[PDB]
Formats: structure tokens, C-alpha cells, sequence
């Protein structure tokens, strides 16, 4: 008898994402070490350091150890608990029933105490089933944290490279705008120009120069996130983060069969294990509806005179079988069973919410990424056309055939176009991170 | 007797919102089913389905069931607790007081055990007062969750419509700009234009084209959000969410008396019930300064020989009145009572914080909504003037009385004004959501 | 004897912020009342009201009271627990090993019951040590809340002044825009202008006018945050928030020595205290490897007849010494010890995480502050050049020597540059707030002899 419900994993349908039978994706294989596809040795080294150094990941390993330990304690309860004891009871007073004289009472005991719950309705088995499930939930929390940390770290490296790239674009445009300002001064100083042109050229220059330390500020915050993610102090970063291009993936993304994502994601597995544990805890409570059968025991020495402890004349053994049942207090037991039942329903609903959220995340990740590819195509044209316009406009302002606002406006748009394209490239990179995060890549899978 | 403080609900003054005596608002009625004023049957359907499907709401129902179960367990402690038992003590050794010969010894017992706490100072009455209040707190948490879920979902629908409206504005402006690009080519080719016009028109068209998939991406995210809020997978959502106009409310908003808002909001009642519970708990702890009167009992059979259990010559009864009092351990009792007073002071301050947060949310929503109405008036005027500007610039550019930049800039401003007016209409719809969430609209009794 | 590990504070190296040996910072002093340097008596009153009224600070202080009361209860376990009792056992049945007759049975007891765990391996001393350290983690949680709340309140005052500043600038740019609209109309009606000029000037006015109620909305939301942070209802604010300038500190920033920052941060002390409690808890579990020794007792009266209770004839006493040891259940004691040790690893690891997060907030605050100063320099220039361009473009438009677009564009850049400058001024103010928050400003570390 192991009473209560026997847990079965819910019959959860595979994820279905149609968007993935398309050019951008390769369903034939899944890459577990998904970040290496960027081909960036600096990134690969950040990730390896993270996995040895991160303090959140280290808390999660410790919690996994703690959970195993809880389990190990509970598993002993299937066996008699045999402890040691030496005690005495000594006093003087009446002894009602026997005498109204005040007489000396002495008693000495030395030996083994035994306590055993016979697990006839599986109360104890259910407890262990529960702790086993909680131990596996802790393993899966640890794996999720790994998935989460790697995505966060790869993502922050993206933001660093982005700030760097945008800084480079700001300073490149700042030189075009300085050339323009210098031309407005030259034409003004040769008597064929205007202060108005110079003032507008100064203002635009100053706007562009203002963007530079803001972008450097962002890059620094990203260096500092990266250091914390690595388990390192900000000034102690080992890995060199001097600018390099934003990484890129050429090939179609190896995403495997999107219908395996719910099986691969550890957060799903962790919530499924919590549901398993909770379901076993209904069994624990269900056992209290039935009688409890216990078996106490003593083996050693009992004596009225302390001097005899240890001798054959004081040998003693005792056995204490006991059956308890709640009887008229079954109402209380039923209340606790309803408690355990409500908690298992909370756990199932919570499991289902995790599934739903996981499907929401992957549906977003794939929807975003398709759309971000399309957007980038339009941004690349915008940048090419902008540049060509700003070049033509600079020529014509020099030659006297267009007003300064034509060159100013064309310069503003070139900056705006180039910067927007960079941001869109960063988004694509981060969209890749989001896809692999939502698929549960990076724990070993 | 019932020791400790008698709980009284704090005398919290009514919310006062002076800005509600304006024209935007109707204080003569409150609509509970506040979203139905949008007259959007698709919205109505979404809300009804989320009330049966949402999984966070299912979790809260189950938490309520858990709390009622704790309360039911406590309620039985008012009465003698009567369990059943069959035990035996079997052994061989000395029997101190009686003999030093190692003898066989047997005791059998079978019957009913009684444990009764007389509760003369109302310790148990107070325990039940606390558990009852907490069941009510769990019921209020459930209702605050409905309020928050319905606001979240109405708001997401708004965002979905917003992105659909903005995609529509972007595509409409994309056509105007495509007509402009074709005009620059045509005039260039006919010999009265310039490559510099065409390049610039190419860049702006691409910029507008680029916005379209970003808007579409956002529409897809809001759709996936709605699906999870309904308790559905993204691909199972059957509700037809193809574009419709952003809903609007043309009559003054029925907001009722804003002095009722603190009584309506379930968050406030949940924090009030937690306060009532912690106050009962002070009662529990205060009761331990006084003696505890109890009464134990046995009714059944007691025998020296297993043979006799069940027979008349083994009938036994037993009664154990007991009075205990902490005496020199009152330091420990006083320490717990201080603990309980501190907890009740936390719960009081936390209730006041919730009140002040509710008034803040409420003050923001009204202040926001008034300003978003005024702001929209100016944006409507901006959009009108801009369309007329763009219209005229296009006539003037075709005719040869203005330069391409004038037309380019007027089209930029048209898009920018139109898009901004759209975002402001979306803000207004969300302003209405914020108002009703802040008044505690939309929960079931 | 006290068993298990003896806690030593980690040897945590000092923070090193190279960037702070610079002209913007004065490392010779630290002001713990860091907001007073803005020399803004309105702000100073907000802060004092907040400290009297804020409800979250009351919650945290009440949690600290409860933690100390818990610690006081655990402290009593080092001594005999002596309770009092009056009782009886009355019945009818057999009495095994005595008679098989159903006899009447009566018994009365009255006196003191005593229970004592003799704390020979320090189980109870370690419990008290854990519970004291958790007390301390609660004083420090409260102190970290106060640092956070002060920073949040000062930051919100800044946003409020920001929003008032930007509304002033929008309104001022609106007046220039209206003068320009008037001119497009005159030039039109005098046969030397264009309807297209009037139309674009109207679109621009409406755009600028649109921004005003949004800035007012922002300012209202800041007033309302301020009120909740003071423990006040939104319409009952006691401090007048009518527009004033965003405060400034011209003096170089008194930041002390950056290698003192980890000692000044209460969030660090809290996490360190939880690590100390958790290490004590290893001790608690270690003590269960060893025997437990107890002494029970009774002193009072025992009798078979009720009337005799209280008299000499019925005096009574007993003593009940005891020693147990887990023996064959040692594997359980060991599982719990492995568990306690795992929890201590977890705590050391959170303590270190908190240190790293504290160094990241500090690095970011100093980094941002420096960059924000540089940026403001360029934005001040933008504003100066834009204002002058717009003045000139107006002269030129009036002359018949530009399309209106030259003026319209110069007026947008003037508003856009001034507004950006005001935003950057707000961001510098908020950067100051982020520096002080990261350094653990806003509480008194020297109080209570530190510990
Ligand atoms: C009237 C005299 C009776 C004589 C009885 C002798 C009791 C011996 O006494 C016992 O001796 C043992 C070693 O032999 C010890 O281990 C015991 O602890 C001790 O109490
Ligand atoms: C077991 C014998 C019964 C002893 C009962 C003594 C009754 C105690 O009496 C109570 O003691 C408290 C002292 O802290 C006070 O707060 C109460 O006001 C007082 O009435
Ligand atoms: C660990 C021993 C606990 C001592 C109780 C101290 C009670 C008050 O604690 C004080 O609260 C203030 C805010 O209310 C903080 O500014 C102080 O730094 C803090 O010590
Ligand atoms: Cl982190
Ligand atoms: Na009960």
C-alpha cells in the first residue's frame, strides 16, 4: 500500500511553430553550444569563465547539494531509528495507590531505543518520492540558470559591440560634419558664405559630439555587467574587450525540431518535478486517513539500584507496538488532505503557465527574428541612398548650386540611417540569443 | 473570557480626487463591467475567456482553497479531540519500586484518547479569528488578481490595435512617399529634376518601409501576450484578431464616487484582513501570559493479559485535568508577545502603504487622462496642418516652384504627426484602463 | 565546548575606482547627508518628512523588532525552563503487574516542572549566535532601505524639476513659434509669402503645444511619487512644490576614499551577517553528532487525597538526568550537516555576489557621471549655436532671402537642443544621486559603536 494518486507526467502536446519551416532556419540539427556559431573566440572565452566564476550559478549548485541532503535524511525513515540513552529518575514523595508515606524512588536505564513507523500505507514512501522529485527540480533550476546566464552574457556582449559600433559611426560622421563646418567658414571668410550656415553647422557638430560619451557610457556599463556575470570585479577583467565587429551567423540557424523545446527547457522540467512532488505530498496526507502502525523498542539495562547497570541481573528488553487512528478527529485529517490537494492544483496550473510562457517566448523570438531580417534589408538601402545623397549634396554646396540646409539635412539623415542600421544589426544578434534561450540551449542539451 | 486586543478596522478617510468634478467624468454611476463601454464584442469575448482559461487565476483559486483548509483544521480545536489507540508494552526485566527479579511484563490498552483544551482565555478563539481573516485575505488576493488580469488584457488588446493602426498609417504614408519617389525620377528623366532628389526620396521611402515589419512584430507579440492571458497556446487562439479600429468611449466615464475607491479595491481589503489576522495573533500570544487549562481522557480497555481486552473485567476509564502556567519562563512568553506586536505593527504600516499606493495610482490615472485629452486636441490640429502642407508642397514641387527638400520635409512631418496622434489615441485608451484598474473595477463577489 | 566552524568575516579586498583620482571628486571628505550640498531647503524638508513618515521604513523597523524578540526567546534556552503545574489523574481499571481487579485510582500533583538542556557542545550557543546575526541582518536591511529611499526621493525631486524646466522651455519656444506664424501670415497677405509657409508654421505650433500637457503629466506623477515616499496622500502634501531651478553642486564631490565603500554599504553588512548566521548554523548541526545531556525536575507536592496537597506530609521532588546520542541514526545527523554546509556555501556565494553588484553599481555611477559632464558641454554649445541660428534665420526669412523651411528648421533645432540640454542637466543630477547611493550615503554607520 502506497495510498494516494500515482503521479503521471501531463500529456503535454509538442510545441508547434510553423514560421520555422522557412529559409532562415535549419530544423535538421540543433547546436547545444549555440554561441560558438558566432565564431568569436573572445565570446567563447567569456562564456567559459562565466561557467567557473559566476556566483549565482554557484548558489544554485549549493542549493542542489542542500536538496540532496534533505532527501538523504528522509530516506532513513524507511528503517528503524536506533539511538542510545542513559537516564535516571530519582526522587522522594508519596506514591498514590501504594502508600502515603514519603519514600525514595530510584530507576536507572542504559541502552538502545528503537522507533519504527511501519510504512504500511506508504506515508514514508510518498515523502521520499516527494523529496526525490524536489531534488531533481533543483537540478533543473540549476540548468535553467545556466541557460539564462549564457543568454544574458552573450546578449550583453552584443550590447557592448553595439555601443562600440555606434561610437565608431558617430565619430565617422563627426569628421564629415567637421569638414562641412570648415567649408561653411571658408566660404563665409571668402565673402561667398554666411554666418547662418556656420552656426547651423556648429550646432549639428555639437549634437553629434554629444552622442559620443553617451555611447561610451553604455559600452562601460556593458563591460561592467560582463565582469559581474564572470564573477569578476570591474577592474579585474581578464578578457580583453577592445572593439571588434558585431558577430554574425552566415548559415541557416540550426534550431532542430521546435517540437522538442518543451522537453529541452529546464524550467519546464523543474516545474514538472515540483508538480510530481506536490502530487506525492497528496499521498502523504492521504495516508493519515488510515491507521498508523509504530513499533517502539528498548534493549539494554534497567535497575532500581544504579550499581547493577551493566550486569546480567539488570538486562532488559521491551517492545511497544502501537496502532493509532484519528477516529473522531478525521475532520482535521481531511482538512489537511484538502490543503495538499489545493497545493497540487496550484502546482499543475503553475506548470501549465510555464508551458504557456515558454511557447509565448519562442513564438515571439521567431516572429521578431523574421521581421528583423526584413527590416534590415530596408535599413541597408536607406544607408546606401543617404550616403550617396550626402556626397552629392556636399559637392553641390561647395560649388554654389545648393543651399546649406540641403547638405545639413542630408548629413543628419546619413547619421540617422547609419546609426539605425547598426541598432538593427544589434537587434538581430539579440534576436538570435532570444531564439536559443527560448529553445533551452546551453545546459548540455 | 477572550484576552488580547479586540480588532477594529482602521478609520481610513475616503479618497478625495478634486479633478473628478470635471466634464470628462460622470460621478453619478460606476460601471463594474467597465470594458463593455468600449462596445467591442471581440474585447468582451477575450475577457470572458480569460476568466475561464487564465492559469495565474487558477493558482489563486487554489491558494484560496489552501487557506480555507488551514482554517477548517483550526476550527476543530474548539472541541475535545478524540482519537483511537491499540497499544502494548511487552518485556522482561526488573520493575523498579516493585521487584529486582527480571520478570515478564505485559500491558495492553485499547480505546479512545481524549485531549481537550478548555480555552478559558480565548487562545483558540483567536487562532480561528486569525485563520478566518487570512481566508478572506486569500479571497481578496483572488479578486485583486482578476482586476489586474482584466486590466492587463484590455491594455494588450489596445496595444494590438495600436500597432495595427500604426502599420496602416505607415503603409498609407509609404504610398505617398512612393508617389513622391516616382515623381523625382519622372522629373529627372524629363530633364527638369535631379539625381539628388531621387536619392533623398529613396532614403526616406526605405526609412518608412523599415518601420512596417517592426510594427508587425509588435502586433504579433501583443497577440501572443493575449493568448497566454487567455490560457491558450499561441497557435490555438481562435478569436479573430484581424484589424479593427481602436475602441473609444464617447460619453463621460462612469467612475462613481471616488470616495468609494478604497472600499472597492480588493488589494486594500486583503491588506486589511492581514492586519485583522496579525491583531488576532497578538491575542494568541497574550493568552500565554495566562494559565492553560486542559483535560485528557481514556475510555476503553486496560489489561495485564491480552486475553481480557474487550471483556468487562478489563473496562478502564481515566480523566486528567491539568492547569499549567509559564511561571519563571514568562520571559519567553513576553518575547513571543513582543514578536507578535511587532508583526502587527508591520501589518498596520503595510496596510497604510497599500492605501497610499492606491491613492497614488488613482491620482496618476486621472491626472494622466485629463492631460492626454488636451494633448490629443493639439495633435489632431498638427496632423491636419501637415497633410495640407504635404499636399501643397507636392503640387509646388511638380510645378517647379519649390525644391525637393520642402516636399521631403513636409512628408516627414505628415508621417510623424499622424503616427504621434495614433500613439496618443492609444495612450488615451490605456489611460481609461489605468483609471478603472485604480478604482478596483471588475471582480466577482 | 562550542563545536562546528568559528566564523571569520571574509577577507574582502577594498574597492579600487581609479577614475575617482580626478577634478570632479574630492576624496578627502565624505558627506553622509549628501543631499544637503544641493543647498535646497525644499529638498531638505522632503527628506526629513520622508524619514518621519515613510511606511516602508516602519515595516522594516517592525521586522527588526520581531527579529530581536525571536533572538530574546532563543537566549532563554541556555537556562532551565521552570514552569508551574497543578494536575490530577482519576480513574477506574486494572493496574498491570499489580492487580487484575478494577480499582479506583486518584492522584494529585502541584508544583514546579523544570527542563534544562545543558549546553555542553554549544548547540544552543550556536542557535543564539545565528539568531543574533539575523537580527543584525535585519538592522542592515532597514538601513539599506533608508539609503535606497533617500536616493529615490532625491531622484524624483530631480525628475519633477526636470519636467518643470522642460515645460518652461516648451512654452518659451511656443512664443517664438507664434511670432514666426504671425510673420508667415503677414507675408502671405502682403502678396510676398505663401500658404505653404502658414500651414507648416501651424503644424509646428500644434506640435510644440502638444508637448506641454505631457510634461505637466510627468510632473504630476512625480508630485504623487514624492507624496507616497513622504507617507502622505497626494492632495495632503505638506511641502510646496512650485517651480524652482534644478539644484546644482558646483563644489567638487565629497566622495571619501572609494576603498571605504564596501564597509559603508548596509546591503553588504546584511549579506555578511546572513553568512555569519549560516556558519553558526553549521555549528548547530555539528552539535548533533555529539551526545545531548538534559536534566528534568519536579518540586512541589504529590498526594492520593486532594486535601493533603500543600502539607508537609505530601512534599515531593524528583530529578531526571539524561543523555542520548544518535548512534545508528548518525547518518541522518550527517545528512542534515551536509545540508547546513551546503547552505553556508550558498551564503558565501551570495555575499560575494553582493560585493560584485556593489562594485558594478559604483563603477557605473562614476563612469556615467564623467561621461554626462562631457556630454553637457557639447549640448550647451548646441543650444548656443541653435539659438543664434534661429535669430538669424528669422532675419533672413523676413528679408525675402530664404524659404520658410530655413526658419522652421532652425526653430525645431532650437527647441530640440534646449530640451536635450535640460534632459542632460537632469541626468547629471541623477548621476550624483547614483554615486551617493552606490557609496552607502544617507545613514549613520558610526552609531551604536558600529555593532
Ligand atoms: C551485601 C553485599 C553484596 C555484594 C554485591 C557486589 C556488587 C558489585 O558492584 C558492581 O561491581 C561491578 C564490577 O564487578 C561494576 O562494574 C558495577 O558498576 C558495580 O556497581
Ligand atoms: C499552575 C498554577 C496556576 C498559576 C496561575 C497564576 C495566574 C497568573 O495571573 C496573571 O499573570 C500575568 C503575569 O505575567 C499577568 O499579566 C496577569 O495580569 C495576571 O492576572
Ligand atoms: C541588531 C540590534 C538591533 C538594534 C535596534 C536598533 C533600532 C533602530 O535602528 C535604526 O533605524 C534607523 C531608521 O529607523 C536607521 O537609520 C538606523 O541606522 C538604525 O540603527
Ligand atoms: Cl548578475
Ligand atoms: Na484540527
Amino acid at each position: 500500500c502506497t495510498v494516494g494518486p500515482d503521479y503521471r507526467t501531463p500529456d503535454t502536446a509538442a510545441a508547434k511553430i510553423d514560421a520555422t519551416a522557412s529559409k532562415p532556419y535549419d530544423r535538421s540539427r540543433f547546436e547545444s553550444l549555440w554561441w560558438k556559431q558566432f565564431d568569436d573566440p573572445t565570446l567563447n572565452q567569456l562564456v567559459e569563465q562565466s561557467l567557473s566564476g559566476n556566483r549565482d550559478l554557484r548558489v544554485a549548485f549549493a542549493r542542489l547539494r542542500a536538496a540532496r541532503a534533505l532527501r538523504d535524511d528522509v530516506a532513513n525513515d524507511r528503517f528503524p531509528v536506533v539511538t542510545s540513552r542513559a537516564s535516571a529518575d530519582i526522587g522522594k514523595g508519596q506514591q498514590p495507590g501504594v502508600t502515603e508515606d514519603r519514600v525514595n524512588s530510584e530507576r536507572y536505564d542504559l541502552g538502545l531505543d528503537s522507533a519504527w513507523e511501519l510504512d504500511l500505507f506508504g506515508r514514508i514512501r510518498r515523502q521520499l518520492e516527494s523529496s526525490d522529485a524536489l531534488s531533481e527540480a533543483a537540478e533543473a533550476d540549476l540548468q535553467q540558470l545556466q541557460v539564462s546566464l549564457i543568454a544574458e552574457l552573450v546578449d550583453a556582449y552584443g550590447q557592448l559591440r553595439g555601443a562600440q559600433l555606434r561610437e565608431k559611426i558617430a565619430l565617422s560622421n563627426l569628421e564629415n560634419q567637421k569638414e562641412s563646418r570648415q567649408l561653411t567658414e571658408q566660404l563665409r571668410d571668402a565673402g561667398v558664405g554666411a554666418e547662418l550656415d556656420v552656426l547651423r553647422a556648429d550646432a549639428r557638430l555639437a549634437a553629434t559630439a554629444a552622442s559620443v560619451p553617451q555611447l561610451q557610457a553604455e559600452a562601460e556599463r556593458a563591460r561592467h555587467r560582463i565582469a559581474t556575470l564572470l564573477g569578476q570585479r570591474p577592474e579585474e577583467l581578464t578578457v580583453d574587450l577592445s572593439p571588434r565587429d558585431l558577430p554574425a551567423i552566415t548559415k541557416a540557424l540550426p534550431i532542430g525540431d521546435p517540437g522538442e523545446l518543451l522537453r529541452r527547457r529546464p524550467d519546464i522540467r523543474a516545474a514538472e518535478r515540483r508538480l510530481a512532488a506536490s502530487t506525492a505530498d497528496v499521498g502523504v496526507a492521504t495516508a493519515d486517513l488510515f491507521p498508523r502502525v509504530s513499533l517502539s523498542g528498548f534493549l539494554g539495562f534497567t535497575a532500581g539500584r544504579g550499581s547493577q547497570i551493566g550486569s546480567s541481573a539488570a538486562r532488559a528488553w521491551s517492545v511497544g507496538p502501537s496502532i493509532s487512528w484519528a477516529a473522531f478527529d478525521l475532520g482535521s485529517v481531511r482538512a489537511r488532505l484538502r490543503g495538499a490537494k489545493a497545493d497540487a492544483d496550484a502546482a499543475l496550473a503553475s506548470y501549465e503557465q510555464q508551458v504557456l510562457l515558454a511557447l509565448e517566448e519562442s513564438a515571439n523570438a521567431f516572429s521578431d527574428y523574421g521581421k528583423r531580417q526584413e527590416r534590415l534589408v530596408s535599413l541597408v538601402r536607406q544607408s546606401e541612398a543617404s550616403r550617396a545623397a550626402a556626397q552629392q549634396a556636399a559637392i553641390r554646396y561647395r560649388e554654389g548650386t545648393t543651399d546649406f540646409l540641403v547638405l545639413l539635412d542630408a548629413e543628419r539623415e546619413q547619421l540617422s540611417a547609419e546609426d539605425a542600421q547598426a541598432q538593427a544589426e544589434v537587434e538581430l544578434y539579440r534576436g538570435i540569443v532570444a531564439i536559443y534561450r527560448s529553445l533551452g540551449g546551453g545546459w548540455q542539451p
